[PDB]
């Protein structure tokens, strides 16, 4: 009767739990630097967490409202391809309610030939949070839109692709109000991302900590790019 694949309500219960671990992990102190991006302020940062491993998180300032990019994000995860060229290939497998769904992503090489392509399916949850983590239908401190690594059936491992594997990861983004040079007042992203890969090898930590802060400030030079594209169509 009871097989080995998951049901709907345990998608949604280890959906739940995945959120709630990327968020608490997320807020953590006690980071170490590990790289310190070009753009001011951007820092790629680790730690180390009971269950998981070593742990990155990336923090930079992004020039747009917070809800707008939480907003793509949410709604538009199969255009990532389009505007992201480390993305080759978004389907959302299936949408199960309350901000939940599964997807199948498929990733080019990253950190100069350390992490080779891989495919992941990955089970999201997607949120409106207080300060304090709970769950908010308005008024939000944050927005949050986690992943885990999941098995799904039809959705088995290639013979010609690693399945990777996600233990944890989000991203996390605040609304800031800043001051600019010339004095203007504009609504910004406080942006923070989330990561935690399963890598075989052995490969020595030194060069995966190279490789994982290479992978994140390449991606967030394809975040800036669709952020001056909108303002340039006027969308913000």
């Amino acid at each position: 009767f009871q097989g080995p694949h998951m049901s709907i309500d345990e998608y949604k219960s280890q959906a739940n739990e995945s959120m709630a671990n990327a968020w608490r992990i997320i807020t953590l102190p006690n980071w170490t630097v590990e790289k310190r991006g070009t753009v001011r302020g951007d820092v790629v940062e680790s730690r180390k967490v009971e269950g998981f491993g070593k742990v990155y998180r990336f923090t930079g300032v992004v020039n747009c409202p917070a809800r707008f990019l939480y907003e793509e994000f949410k709604n538009n995860l199969t255009k990532l391809p389009e505007w992201n060229p480390t993305i080759l290939k978004c389907e959302i497998i299936k949408e199960i309610g309350d901000g939940v769904d599964l997807s199948y992503q498929v990733t080019a090489g990253g950190g100069r030939g350390i992490i080779t392509p891989r495919d992941f399916v990955i089970l999201r949850r997607t949120a409106l949070l207080s300060r304090e983590g709970r769950v908010v239908d308005d008024n939000p401190h944050g927005y949050i839109s986690s992943g885990v690594s999941v098995q799904v059936p039809g959705y088995p491992p290639l013979k010609e692709m690693v399945r990777g594997h996600n233990k944890v990861g989000c991203w996390y983004l605040q609304p800031r109000t800043v001051q600019t040079p010339g004095g203007k007042i504009e609504d910004q992203a406080l942006f923070q991302w989330l990561m935690c890969c399963d890598l075989k090898g052995k490969i020595p930590q030194f060069v995966l900590d190279v490789a994982f802060a290479t992978v994140m400030l390449d991606y967030i030079v394809h975040v800036r790019k669709f952020v001056a594209e909108a303002k340039a169509r006027a969308e913000i």
